[PDB]
């Protein structure tokens, strides 16, 4: 219809994303203003409406795609259907979650990832590197899980704070594969009841630090080859082989064609 | 045999290995209800005979596999061994061993890791890049051997909680590569007695947080490119060349391809 | 003419270089005994007089180089730029300025970066690698103002010390990412008073840690990489394809190969 | 001559150096039993005659090697050299050096790198790699200078104890930089009388830990290229093109390669 192709053609226009890109940045500004305390009465009613005039702004957004693409077509975009769950979510009335409260409106500032296409891309890599990770958190959780009831068994009657519960346990385990005050916090006292407990914390942390940095190292590199060949295939249109592939038959590729090449040499040298 | 045939089959099936997973989880489960104290009698009683349970239908599961596989087949894999090794020692009667109890049950969650192939693969790299790194573990073993010798004479005598033998010294040398209060809680306080002690604890975290790095830099690396060309190896059938060897090699195929190339065209161009 | 050209051979020599380099090491060596408090009236005279010496050197190089390359040449680099701004703002009377005072001298030493041309390259290939970077960088801002904003709102009224207003959130939000006493020091107090605080803490650490790791290694990656081909660009002359590019192609270059190689065999098995 | 070809051939073999690797074990076993304070007189004078025994052996060790290869062929070896200032420094009577003690006879330890030659290879690595670091090592050391300098001015008077004086503020940025209580320890401290501090301190952290990452990675990325490339050279005794020389034309060999396949192919559709 002539009413749809103009209203996509007004939304894929750089200034209609740089009208939403703004609305983003205010609506964000307005919620930072509103976390200050001593403001007056006036002042916060007035914010208040610069808030409801930026979400309003985006029902208008969102409700001109959802007409333009059609409901098939939004919602065909993960990034459309996660615009559309930040801007519904707010005229929701009584939800039914194990939450305290919406109050995260600001939540709304994401947005900035999914409508500027630079940051769309990056945070895309890497949301498309993470299955690719999941045996390794997986391995991690495993490994927290199992220290977590040792930890519980061995100390929790002895250090209650600490360790008197799993959830207990899993928090202290944490802090102690961050680093964070593992030895003059937590392990010198445990040591003053069980002197062989670092026999417990110190492979612990070499096996989580190790895992961690295995996981982030495993998304980075991931992500990173997953944007510059999708920046390729966006460019020529063409399927991008994965690097993955090319170097695993590099070697196959290299002697085929030396192969093919002395076969020639044979033909010519006898003629 | 037609006995051993049907069962490798029900074995190698994807359902017989979604029921040991499950009863893998199931037993991590119940001991983690297990590590409550505050539970009945008879709820404790309860979990008790479900953790029993579980290890019965392990036990099947094993023996099983050694009439199915037959005992020199099934002790071949490393991984059944561990299998193995995991289950039988919680029926083992009073070992001969330098431990404290066999409490430690839960570390039959880590079946997890040998039954699902995924997280089996992922696993296996690791443990196949860690030959490889002897070296740099040994270099980081022999700098903390000389660094706690030497800590344990200097300031044994003024700090005998921290370095006042090569144990205590190990462990305080241990928690200042990681950085944790190696300054507030270590440094400051020995340079009150030892004023130039900076000389020996700066270059001893400099070297060693760059060599633990280096060793895990080292195992990420080779853990990566061995998965990849084992995936490659099962996937082909095929020997896969090592990513090195093909990198080490590339520049004289090319070359070789170019002089195979030159004397082609020397002997077109004169016919 | 004949004065530009004796002057320019004159700048463009290894011991004009080595000469600048002497006054710049000697003017923060001066810079850095002016530090002690304990100097005698007569000693801090002797040393604001070396100072005032290789200022006025530096202004004579300045001088020289502007005279020698022209205005536009000379404002043409950005190097020249920062060596005219660094040396002109030392003779800048009262400046307009959000800023304590100009006692930061010291920031002349900065000068061995500009001079030494190996450090120029290290600094010019981090420099390149910036913008690359920028969408992960406003990504880490992104989060840190929805963090700071969510901080303070749940956390401003109970620990206003480190959450009252958005400053202080993000101050101590940056403190929590760096894992400096985050949990025994921040969040276990925390705790006492909103018992599910780990839920925010804990995946704020998880992205935040990422993120700047993941802009780390992206700098440094593409910085290894700019360096290397520029020198190779500088070496030959010739136009450097980026790594990239090579990788990207290097499938389709070899199978147009292979293909080339098998119609050339076509044409020889038939003649 | 007869009596030096013998004695090479003693001195290459592998029990020799087995018979030298064991000696290093004892002596550095029988200083870590040393350390304890607890001992008998007759039990610390029999571990310092194995000590004296170990020293003997090195000085025949030395010495045989010094007859065989010659002055010049052994001093050529910077891996003799060291082993030869390691030995000689235990029988040098009343040094000119600014130490304390040569009471560090532990180093000796350090003659397994020297000895094993696969940990040799390993550090060998990380030595070569060590040059084309410098300028990131240089940058470090101006960023630390500078900021010595400037928290030494801005600090020194209120914080007397972190920042009294060069030495002073340059241990304590070291301490910032490796992040420990540089904010509950240092920066909080200072902000309640210099509330701008942060300034200073974000800045010069987010500097400090990028370069020392970059100085870092720069090594085992290097050190992991020159050992892979110097076994290859030493297995096949072929000089290997380093791999960033290989990538860099990558591109134009490919092209070049391509080029004389076109031209076979044009020579080949007309004959
Ligand atoms: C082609 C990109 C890719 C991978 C890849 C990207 C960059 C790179 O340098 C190498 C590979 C990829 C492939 C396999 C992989 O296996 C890990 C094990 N999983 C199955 C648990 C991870 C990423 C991938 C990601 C998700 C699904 C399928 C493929
Ligand atoms: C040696 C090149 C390489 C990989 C590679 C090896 C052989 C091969 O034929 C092709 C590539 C490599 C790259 C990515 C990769 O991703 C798997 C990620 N997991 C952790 C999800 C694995 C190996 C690599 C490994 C670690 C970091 C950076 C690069
Ligand atoms: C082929 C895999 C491999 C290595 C490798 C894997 C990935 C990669 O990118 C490069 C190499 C390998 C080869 C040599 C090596 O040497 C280190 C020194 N050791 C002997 C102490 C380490 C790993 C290897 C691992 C163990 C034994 C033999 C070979
Ligand atoms: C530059 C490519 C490379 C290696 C390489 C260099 C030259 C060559 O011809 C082939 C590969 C590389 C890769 C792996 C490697 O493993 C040894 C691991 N040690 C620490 C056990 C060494 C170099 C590499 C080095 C560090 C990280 C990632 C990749
Ligand atoms: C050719 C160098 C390069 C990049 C590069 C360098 C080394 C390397 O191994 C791979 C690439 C480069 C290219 C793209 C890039 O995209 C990131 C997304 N930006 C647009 C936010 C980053 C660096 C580049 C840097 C700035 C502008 C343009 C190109
Ligand atoms: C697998 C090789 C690779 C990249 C690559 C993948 C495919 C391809 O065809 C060419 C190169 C790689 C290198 C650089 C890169 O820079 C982008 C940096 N961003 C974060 C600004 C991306 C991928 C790489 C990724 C991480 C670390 C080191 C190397
Ligand atoms: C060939 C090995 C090499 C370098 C290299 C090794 C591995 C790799 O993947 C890439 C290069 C090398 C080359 C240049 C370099 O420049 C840094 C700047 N210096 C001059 C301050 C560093 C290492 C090198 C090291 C010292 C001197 C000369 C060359
Ligand atoms: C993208 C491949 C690469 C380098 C490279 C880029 C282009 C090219 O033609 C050849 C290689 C690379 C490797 C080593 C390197 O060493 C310099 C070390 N400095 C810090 C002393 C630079 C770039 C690399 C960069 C960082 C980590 C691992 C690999
Ligand atoms: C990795 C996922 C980690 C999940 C951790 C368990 C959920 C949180 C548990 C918790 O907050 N409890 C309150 C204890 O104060 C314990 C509960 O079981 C009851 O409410
Ligand atoms: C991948 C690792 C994931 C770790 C996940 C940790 C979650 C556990 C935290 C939790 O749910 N708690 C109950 C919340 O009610 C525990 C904390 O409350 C408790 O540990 C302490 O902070 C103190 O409150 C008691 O000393
Ligand atoms: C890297 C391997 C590190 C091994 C460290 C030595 C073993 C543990 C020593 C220990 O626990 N001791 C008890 C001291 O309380 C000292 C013993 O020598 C006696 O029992
Ligand atoms: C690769 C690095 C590996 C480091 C290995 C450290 C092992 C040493 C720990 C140990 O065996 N201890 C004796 C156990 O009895 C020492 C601890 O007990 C002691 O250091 C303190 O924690 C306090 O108990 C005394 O102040
Ligand atoms: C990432 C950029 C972070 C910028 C942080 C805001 C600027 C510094 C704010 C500040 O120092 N204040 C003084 C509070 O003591 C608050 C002001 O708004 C008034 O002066
Ligand atoms: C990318 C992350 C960037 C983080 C940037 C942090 C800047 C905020 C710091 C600032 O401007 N302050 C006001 C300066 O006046 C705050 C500090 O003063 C305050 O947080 C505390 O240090 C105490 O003074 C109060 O308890
Ligand atoms: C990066 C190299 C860092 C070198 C640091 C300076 C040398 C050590 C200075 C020192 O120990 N002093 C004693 C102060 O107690 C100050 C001296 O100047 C006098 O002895
Ligand atoms: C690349 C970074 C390299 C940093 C190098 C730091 C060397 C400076 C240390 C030094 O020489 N000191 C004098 C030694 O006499 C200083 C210490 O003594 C002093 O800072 C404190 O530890 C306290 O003694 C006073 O509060
Ligand atoms: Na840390
Ligand atoms: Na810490
Ligand atoms: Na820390």
């Amino acid at each position: 219809s002539h009413m749809s192709r103009k209203i996509r053609d007004l939304i894929e226009s750089k200034r209609f994303q740089n009208v939403i890109t703004a609305i983003i940045v205010l609506n964000g500004a307005v919620l930072g203003l509103l976390t200050d305390t001593t403001l007056s009465a006036s002042s916060q009613n007035l914010l208040e409406r610069v808030d409801q005039l930026c979400l309003t702004i985006f029902i208008v957004e969102i409700s001109l795609k959802i007409y333009a693409y059609g409901v098939r077509g939004f919602f065909r975009s993960g990034w459309n259907l996660f615009d559309f769950v930040i801007v519904a979510i707010a005229l929701m009335p009584a939800q039914g979650s194990l939450s305290v409260l919406r109050t995260f409106r600001i939540f709304r500032v994401m947005r900035l990832v999914s409508v500027i296409p630079t940051m769309r891309r990056v945070v895309q890599g890497m949301l498309l590197a993470l299955p690719g990770v999941g045996s390794v958190a997986a391995l991690l959780t495993v490994v927290f899980y199992i220290a977590a009831v040792m930890a519980t068994n061995l100390y929790g009657a002895t250090f209650p704070e600490w360790f008197g519960d799993l959830s207990k346990s899993l928090y202290t385990l944490f802090q102690v594969m961050t680093l964070e005050s593992w030895s003059m916090g937590i392990v010198r006292p445990v040591m003053n009841v069980h002197p062989n407990a670092w026999v417990f914390f110190i492979p612990f942390i070499m096996l989580t630090t190790f895992t961690v940095l295995n996981l982030f190292i495993g998304i980075i590199v991931d992500a990173m080859a997953i944007t510059k060949e999708q920046e390729e295939e966006a460019k020529t249109g063409h399927h991008q082989e994965p690097i993955s592939q090319t170097l695993l038959h590099l070697g196959d590729r290299l002697d085929r064609i030396e192969k093919q090449l002395a076969q020639n040499n044979e033909l010519l040298q006898r003629q």
